[PDB]
């Protein structure tokens, strides 16, 4: 005998753990926040101060263009909004699965949604390993210094410099670290949510 | 026997299908999201740099003028504000007429919005398939990396160089594949809508 | 027999018509966020690119301070405050008068905020037109190319570029017409509300 | 015979003034988001276009520091936080000690909050006057136009030119004629609560 | 007998002291909003105007590298998430352990989270005396005005110049206030919780 | 029980609004007034100086009979005693109306003259944009400073100069000023009084 | 069982009809009112500007002497003194006649003055057609623009102009004009008041 | 038993004859009214065209002041003033001592004033007669044409003339008729009164 | 038993003898009336014909200013105002105290005002003599015929005639007598009430 | 039990003090007295001898025209009826929520209007000191003498003369003299008011 702003909130934190809660906050907190706070400033003057010894307009543009394909900021954010949107998708399942039987309607009669839990671990798990490769096949681990520039509109090779390199380091080493605790914290939910529930066989 | 906070959104749900949901999370999360927060940022700079070979003052500001009548930035936010605007007005239009019949009062007695989604869904099938042709039509699927310039205030035929051409199109391409998708999943949602309702006769 | 979560929002939604919330809902999605998000990116670089024939120091900078008194930009965020402030005035009204009566308690007993809502569309319908007067004698319909400067601390009458005229033209075009449909739907409304009041004399 | 989510709001209206709730929209409307949308963009480009007749590197900087010590802009901001932190302190003191007392239990019963709602006003008008006494006693009314500047790093005195000074001289009156209707308004909150206490005895 | 709505915010609100909240406010709206806010533009032409006397491209990025290893903005925010960390995943573990036991079932039953509160206190006196200390350790209490600068891609030693020093010094310092007072507000939450938990015995 | 100069006035006042006595004192007080007393002066000597070019007499007459047909101060105190004469008409009938009753006899028995006074207010609202328009089409905002004279009892054409322009075009725009506050405070007692009668049904 | 400043109105109210009180109105209000306020300041210029071409001393003032023998202003204040006078007489009578009956004493008793208004009304109607008659005979209805001037202390014949006609023309239509239907409504009264006395026989 | 507002006007009314009223209407509506606002305006233009045949300054004036020593204006002023004063006097006198007695206390009690009145009248017929006869010694009956002048601060004998005759001989004329009607009806208020007031011995 | 329309002027006529009313009467009538009605129109052509043999424009001026620093019309109103105004403010202080007792209620019970009066008539017996002094060193007696001029920005001395001197003088003496005799009446009035208060004892 | 002319006033005398009331009569009889009846006449000629150098027609309006823009006493007169204008609407106020009160009915019961008549004097108190601001920075303190004149219609520049200026400064100094004792006064009232409201307590 409650209302339906009641068992709407039970059916789901009951269908997820508190360390699911605790993954949510942390990737929230310290991986959606730091990136668009902290990032978007740092990496607006990657453009203005690519500076080096060359007098013929046009040369530094390319030297740019061969030097950076894709800015990893751009990388960061996909990879943050493709790691919440498996997320989004179930809290929409469940709450529509949820809101849809109590119109119905017949000391709780909870539901049991612990099928698509694990597979949608089993996505999560999937989908942050490939694009930690991704990034370890594109963007290693410490930015350059200065830069070889040899496609010609301009003559010779221009000897080229970055702007600012060691905070850049400094924070994408945080950000793999907070991505590798991340993904082992993932990792623990489902091989713990699997035993929690065969544990009642 | 509920409370009015509680028969106002099953009055919502229930005339909504989980495709649709969907669609308005993948629509929010990667195409109003990217755009403002990846899309602001690449073309700050698209003014800065522009440069090419000139020296009298004024060649580049009508070269650009000429090159670029108007930015597809402005052109995809217009077309997310268009593509979300029918969204907003029918649950405008549900939530007015949810909670009025309430006021008068008489195992749920929910209404059935029917008419209005298939209309709905109806006008979002027009409004996609135009604005995609204007896209086609007017900026094409790859940016060009020169351009030559003609209108005189400045002596000559001036080569000018975009800047940061390659980024350019692999968001745009991202950008049209996502509202490609997009398209296709709004083509099924009216189709299998339909069908679900004809099947009651 | 209902909860004050619920005779709260009904008090709020009879006394309003549908007019009304379309007309809330357009300006809001395509009024109050096309400005904030597309305006401000715009006109950052009115200032960058203010360039023309001098060369003495201090020149430029009062040839744009007798060129620009006053950025549009800012006349439209001033308007759009303007008229988005009654609404919230009036919508702190109801709640306060709707919330104050049901603590002394007494098929329900809504109350009757009728004369509030003409006068409030009143002060909307002057509110628009007296703004929009001023739009057109001080910034007119297109915004010119170029502009010759004359008070000297410089030497000579300077022609001076404005910078990407053409979108400033289009987007100031795209926001008079959407002031020209909002006014005539605020008008519909005070026409229409009044006539739907004295039906029932 | 209420839920707590009923008898926590009448315990918030109820010790508060209408006169206080138009306080509150007109400094949050009218001044909280002028300031952030409208002074933002304007004051980023004071420091660009510090532009002046000097050559060695090094002066336009120094001449700049003995110019401007302190934004305003920041002046204003921080003003505004300390002049909304109060309403914030209290509205966080009444939330508290409303829904303690409910836990315990027993045509309402709303307790009587009066004594702090005085004191508040009395810090509102207190904390006023004096930032008000700060502004003009260091950015005056109108801002110069030009400015001579001495302090050697360089060789001679420069007269150096600052940017766009209507604009900010006119935005900053209109600034000061909110703060002084605000100011008026909140010593009427006084003044009328006070008597609409003692008018019991 | 209340609703679930009901007895989720007293099981919240019953657990904290009101000097918690008020420690709350004071550190959303006076730490975390200045430094978005505030901090944000300032330090964005830390970049631009670190000029000095040189010609040879490529010596004023690297005497900037050796000049400013981590800006302190960054510092200032990943202190500040880091310092609101806590108090989310508490948040999160007393709604998930209040919301669980109500499904259950059976003048009110609240229950004691006293155990939890106090360890939470001492991880946050713990987590600023350290960061307050490297602060100090790194930054030290005032910015330097100029700067020598030796590692030579560049010929000779190059006096380099800071861009507005006494903005930036007096800020800090606001911000060296506030976390200081926190901090003591913070020591004393803990010392009187403990206190108020013994009297009962 | 009340002697006849007792129940003759309220049911006077109390069948008119404070509205309605506020107009009556700030077009007594601020618009009969500054005309008899302001105007009378300013316009005596607009016959004095119309001094002009010529030498033979009876030029500079019907120079200004073609001048000016009709002074303005007539219009204004025509328009006044107009704007006046219904609420004296109304003040008559509704003393005829009072004290007739109480000669014949039977917690008072105030009469209900709600019928006329909606009339009045119609008649007001008729009588004043007629008027304001004949104002705008005969005399315009702003008085000419010199005027050209062509019809001949003289010779040539004699350019001929006013008299004191400047206090005529600040006074008559005070006028205006007043006039249009007036204006829209009347049509708020008709739209105000008409739904506080409805209200009762 | 009334107060002497009780019945001592309705003696005077219950004798006249609320046309006469309508009379009374307009010609204190448009007719007593225009005349002072009005006619007193365009009259004064009347002698300052009867130019004409004359050069020896005495000229002027005889050819106005033999032009203007008596101004139609004293006419019409003379006119309006009369036709207010007996309205005067009247009331004293009656007020006379009123209070000198309570001093003696014995469902009101209120006297018949019936014969006294009859022979008012037609002393009225006579006092009103003669004077019109000789402002017909005498002024006329235009005046003229220029009058030719011939009795000798001049030599030869003069023409001379008289000052702002067009005015006075207008002026004096209107001035006939309420006078024409004052006297329409007061043979209207009296013809109304017989009729509604031979009715009770 | 009746009000002190009751019995304080029949001690008033009963002590004054209606030929009295009638005195003091017609004394005070075509004397005192037709004075002031017929006779200010005509007097004011008797010293601007005091126009004469001479050249040399000061003649003109000495020559007006020999002409009329005393205007008749004043001279009917102060008549009219002293006419009114004893009504005045008398006014005072009978209100206060009905006032006063009505304070001690004990079908009317009315005093009887018929003493004060007779010397009243006897003090009227006396004021009246030898001011008249002051008139006619001083003024004449018909104002001249011209004047010869010969005080001497100017060479020879001036003809100089007069300023609208016949206006004046013809209002003055009138105000000797209605002197001429006030004194003969005063006199017959007394002739009457005395009469009255014996017949009762 | 009387209303207190009835007990409110009985407290103020038997705190007043009647040889004050008379003086009220007798400085209202010949004082106040006077001045304003016949003192007006005298004292205007005391400008326009102040003249005198001159030719260089600028001398009469000055020479006028030099004649008549302040004209005594201004020092009559002003000595009229100043005497009226103490009878003013007592009226106000009596009808006060009056108003109020009767409010707390309980053959009258009329209060004695009696120590006001007399301090009242000793203020006016002092500010009369003073006025008088300034009057007598001041203005003198009787008016100047001719006045010699003397201070140049014209040459030589200006022998400069007055106009209407034998009006003013004779209009000043009536002046002067009627001040004289209210002068002796107010002393009587003193001297009188004090004799009758202490016979009482 | 009093009539309704009775419990009418002492609702209007209790809630003002015998200050206000003194204040009333000064600003009426030393302030609204001698500003029409004294500042009316004086300031008729400041047009006719503005009399200085020059020949051509005109040049001597122009030059007036930029001498006085506005005339003082039109400022007076609107700072008068503005600085009554309040006193007047809580005058309405007052007499409209006495005489509805009396209508329903039931030693007296005196309603208790403090809380306007202490934002009335707020009122009061700010509506002076601007204006007075006003005065002193458009006016001065003493009025010029001559006023050199240059703007061409007229050849030179022409040394023009004012007309009576030492009266004028005398004048306008007893205005200002009497505004500051007003001011003062209404300050006290304020003061006093708080302080005499506050002792209940």
């Amino acid at each position: 005998g409650v209302d339906l702003l009641g068992f709407l909130i039970i059916t789901l934190n009951c269908n997820v753990t508190m360390v699911g809660k605790l993954w949510f906050v942390l990737t929230m907190l310290l991986r959606m926040l730091v990136i668009v706070l902290a990032g978007r400033p740092v990496y607006q003057d990657e453009q203005e101060r690519f500076v080096c010894n060359t007098l013929q307009p046009g040369c530094a543009n390319v030297c740019y263009d061969v030097f950076s394909p894709v800015s990893h900021l751009r990388f960061w954010l996909i990879q943050g909004v493709c790691v919440l949107l498996p997320s989004a998708v179930f809290s929409v399942y469940v709450l529509h699965r949820g809101a849809t039987l109590a119109a119905l309607g017949p000391g709780l009669q909870v539901p049991d949604f612990s099928a698509g839990y694990i597979i949608h671990l089993l996505l999560r798990t999937l989908l942050e390993a490939a694009f930690g490769a991704l990034h370890y096949f594109l963007f290693g681990f410490l930015a350059p210094k200065k830069f070889p520039c040899t496609r010609p509109p301009c003559t010779g090779v221009v000897d080229c410099y970055v702007s600012r390199p060691t905070e850049k380091s400094l924070l994408m080493l945080f950000l793999w670290a907070v991505s590798a605790l991340s993904f082992l914290l993932g990792l623990a939910d489902l091989v713990c949510s699997l035993r929690r529930r065969m544990r009642r066989r």
